């Protein structure tokens, strides 16, 4: 079983901090969870949504950093 990640936020590509969480392949199913489900970047927060199914595709969503006005 192999894992892959995708962004579920329109127009936002995955950052390296998310790609660094990709699990290893499972040897010859239930997905391996990422080590953490929230990643902070300079621009905001990425949150793991879920896997959909062997290839497991894990969707991450982005929330921009809050602005103060």
């Amino acid at each position: 079983a192999m894992h892959e990640f995708v962004s579920g936020t329109p127009g936002k590509e995955l950052p390296q901090e998310v790609k660094d969480l990709l699990p290893a392949d499972q040897t010859d199913s239930t997905p391996t969870q990422p080590s953490k489900t929230e990643v902070k970047t300079a621009e905001g927060t990425w949150s793991f949504k879920s896997y959909d199914k062997v290839h497991f595709v894990g969707t991450w969503e982005f929330t921009p950093a809050p602005t103060y006005k």
